[PDB]
């Protein structure tokens, strides 16, 4: 038997600290490489032992295809190989798109779906360990042409600081978190997660008026936030994201703002779950 392993890499959608993203493809098939730079190699070897621990197979989770390590001629290449999602990140669409309620519900509700999954235990062979993601954004979320996402990035993820400064947890920014706790990690998905329902809910339009595309604190904070810049907004001063008052005259939007609020509590035990967060979701 032949094992055709010959990726063709075609261009690249991404550059960065974490190393680069290629569109490739393998037999005609469209495939996403991330091949990770020395800086970020633990990240390889961490979701890998992931993916060898606990096989993830849900529609709101970026599909695993292969991890490769090869000998280069001095060096070792490390490779992530997944689907590929040519639409692009939640980041990059919103830039550009407005969302109608139908298409803003479909967004919030299959990242929820997403992070649901990560977070629930599921007991038996065909089971899996609780994951907290701890670099949930919207830079590592994917839209699918079926108008829902997936979430990416498994690099940080722990199985039962560390993640992106602005959507760090206020109990991460003044090392309060309590590290030996499983459920804090959950805790600072929420948190990131009510970020993200914030950044998506200003482009759905309503009466006419949509807000323009703006990360989580863009107001309070310089691009690249140090570490102290992020402490003294949400530790010290305990800002949060503004509510536009043009919210409170739609439903869903309201109920948006609300489910945001109970992702944003300084006390990390007093924000909503996964779980709760899918349930009001789906009534909404
Ligand atoms: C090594 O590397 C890569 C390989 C492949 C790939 C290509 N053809 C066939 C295969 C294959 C899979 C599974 C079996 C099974 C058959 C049943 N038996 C009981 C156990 C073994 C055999 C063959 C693979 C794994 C794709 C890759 O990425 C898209 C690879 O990464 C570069
Ligand atoms: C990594 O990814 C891809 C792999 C392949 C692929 C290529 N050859 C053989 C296989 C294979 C065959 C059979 C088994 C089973 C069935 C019986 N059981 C009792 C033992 C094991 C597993 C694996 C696969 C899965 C195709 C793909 O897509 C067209 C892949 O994705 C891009
Ligand atoms: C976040 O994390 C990972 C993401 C991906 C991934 C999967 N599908 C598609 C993409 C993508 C494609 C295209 C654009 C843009 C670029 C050009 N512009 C004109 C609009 C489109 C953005 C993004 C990515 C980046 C793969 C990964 O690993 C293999 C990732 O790491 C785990």
């Amino acid at each position: 038997r032949t094992v055709a392993r010959d990726i063709t890499l075609l261009e690249c959608v991404g550059k960065g600290r974490y190393g680069e993203v290629w569109r490739g493809s393998w037999q005609g098939e469209n495939v996403a490489v991330k091949i990770f730079s020395s800086r970020d190699e633990k990240s390889w070897f961490r979701e890998t032992e992931l993916y060898n621990t606990v096989m993830l197979r849900h529609e709101n989770i970026l599909g695993f295809i292969a991890s490769d390590m090869t000998s280069r001629h001095s060096s070792t290449q490390l490779w992530l190989i997944t689907h590929y999602h040519e639409m692009g990140s939640l980041y990059d669409y919103l830039q550009l798109t407005t969302l109608d309620t139908v298409s803003c519900l479909r967004i919030v509700l299959s990242i929820a779906s997403g992070l649901a999954h990560l977070h629930i235990e599921i007991f038996g062979t065909q089971g899996k360990p609780a994951i907290a993601h701890r670099d949930l954004k919207s830079k590592n979320i994917l839209v699918k042409k079926n108008g829902q996402c997936c979430i990416a990035d498994l690099g940080l993820a722990v199985m039962h600081r560390v993640g992106t400064k602005r959507y760090m947890a206020p109990e991460v920014l003044d090392e309060t978190i309590q590290v030996d706790c499983f459920d804090s990690y959950k805790r600072v998905d929420i948190w990131a997660f009510g970020l993200v329902l914030w950044e998506v809910a200003r482009r759905m339009v309503s009466n006419g008026i949509v807000e323009d595309y703006k990360p989580p604190f863009y107001d309070v904070v310089p691009n690249d936030p140090s570490f102290e810049d992020m402490r003294k907004v949400v530790c010290v001063d305990q800002q949060r994201p503004n509510i536009p008052n043009r919210w409170f005259s739609d439903p869903t939007l309201t109920s948006l703002a609300k489910l945001m609020k109970e992702c944003w509590y300084q006390n990390p035990s007093a924000r909503l779950t996964a779980l709760r967060i899918k349930k009001t979701l789906t009534k909404i």
